């Protein structure tokens, strides 16, 4: 079949990707397909290919297995562990797995719950009742956190959305490549203002690892890892707050049954993460040699988009898929990925999605989406799922 153009859609393909995924999966597990950037990829759809693409060793992170050329801004950062196989992989994790357990993660909670109340104070002074969900809280509170726990000082963050939008949806390509660049000399600035300060934010301890042994962390690695701990939680986080709110305004019955039964609360986060949760595509992969996928080969080298976002609508692993249900059995999602580089973060954006949903819920009173679904715009990204404005008012 001829490489589908998603550009050409579609649209459109931004605000409901989803028949045109199914329809894809419906002829097999693997496409060629050309992104509306520009870039061919494959796809990879189904949910037991996708949950199956996800942890096989076959299919690695590491640039030096694609034949795909990078920039030397990208290349600058690729030398972080969602980049990278075992043993660097392995290496890496495990500098920082103590820090995002869920255990020391609960020790976060009181910061947390100060954060989102005052966030929730500041937008409920609007005389009007009226907000953007996004400006209010899903942008400022996973930004505070990460800032707060790895060391960024705030006069830097806003710094940070402008590059995310670089990122996301870009004026052109060469927007995202200079915020690219700006990105990592401002890390390599703030990695070297922490030497010799006696921080104990997460960075200072990364850095002082690094100096005592250049072998465990690099330079290079130093940088990635202030890199990826920023990024990889950053739009995700922001999406599946504002994502969530969305799935909850827009069907009323469950937003009832949760206002009627807050312990419903960690499984209608759960079904949020499945029904339209904020990583559509998961990041690259490439195989290390040839790999037949039901009769369909792709190339070594060759760039694997895996759809969690058609993995979440397969309706043999999720029944009536595309019904939001907040009671739904969720176990098995895709959201967090699977395998070796399944999210490190999960017990940290979910204590942040918790609690701001229920801070919502119970200062909003009669909370209510402030445009029709139709009118929301949705950003292209393949990568993510996330929405331009999320209106909202309340009494
Ligand atoms: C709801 C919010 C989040 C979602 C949906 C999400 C999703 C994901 C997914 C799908 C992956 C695997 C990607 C792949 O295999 O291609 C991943 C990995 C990762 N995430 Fe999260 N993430 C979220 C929040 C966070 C936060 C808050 C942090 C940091 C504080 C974080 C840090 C990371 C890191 C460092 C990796 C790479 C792990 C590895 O390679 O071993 N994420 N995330
Ligand atoms: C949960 C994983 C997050 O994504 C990442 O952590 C990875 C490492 C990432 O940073 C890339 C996918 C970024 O994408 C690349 O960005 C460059 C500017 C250009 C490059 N090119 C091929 C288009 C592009 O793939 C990432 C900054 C993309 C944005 C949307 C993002 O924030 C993703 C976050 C998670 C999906």
């Amino acid at each position: 079949p001829p490489v589908l153009d998603l550009g050409a859609l579609g649209q459109d393909f931004a605000a409901d990707p989803y028949p045109t995924y199914a329809r894809l999966r419906a002829e097999g597990p693997a496409h060629r397909v050309r992104t509306p950037e520009g870039n061919e990829v494959w796809l990879v759809v189904g949910y037991d290919r996708a949950r199956a693409v996800l942890a096989d060793p076959r299919f690695s992170k590491d640039w030096r297995n694609s034949t795909t050329p990078l920039t030397e801004a990208e290349a600058a950062l690729n030398h972080n562990m969602l980049e990278s196989d075992p043993p660097r992989h392995t290496r890496l994790r495990k500098l920082v797995a103590r820090e995002f357990t869920m255990r020391r993660v609960e020790l976060l909670r009181p910061r947390v719950q100060e954060i989102v109340d005052g966030l929730v104070d500041a937008m409920l002074a609007a005389p009007d009742g009226r907000a953007d969900l996004m400006e209010s809280l899903a942008w400022p509170l996973p930004i505070t956190v990460i800032s707060e726990l790895l060391g960024v000082p705030e006069p830097d963050r806003a710094a940070f959305r402008v590059w995310t939008d670089a990122f996301v949806f870009p004026d052109d390509p060469a927007q995202a490549q200079t915020a690219m660049a700006e990105m990592s000399g401002y890390l390599s600035r703030l990695i070297d203002s922490k030497r010799g300060q006696d921080g104990e934010d997460l960075l200072s301890a990364l850095v002082r690892t690094s100096d005592e042994d250049g072998s465990r962390l690099t330079s290079e690695e130093l940088l990635g890892m202030a890199h990826i701990l920023l990024v990889a939680g950053h739009e995700t986080t922001v999406n599946l707050i504002a994502n969530g709110m969305y799935a909850l305004l827009s069907h009323p019955d469950q937003l009832a049954a949760l206002r009627a039964d807050m312990t419903l609360l960690d499984g209608a986060v759960e079904e949020m993460l499945r029904y339209e949760g904020p990583v559509e595509s998961a990041t690259y992969r490439f195989p290390v040699e040839p790999v037949d996928l039901d009769g369909t080969v792709i190339p070594a080298g060759d760039t694997v988009l895996v759809v969690l976002a058609d993995a979440h609508r397969t309706p043999e692993r999720f029944p009536d898929p595309h019904r939001f249900d907040i009671r739904r059995d969720t176990a098995g999602h895709l959201a967090f990925g699977h395998g070796i580089h399944f999210c490190i973060g999960a017990p940290l954006a979910r204590l942040e999605a918790r609690i701001a949903v229920r801070a919502l819920l119970e200062r909003c009173p009669d909370l209510a989406l402030d445009v029709s679904p139709g009118e929301l715009v949705w950003y292209p990204n393949p990568m993510i799922r996330g929405l331009k404005a999320l209106p909202i008012r309340w009494r």
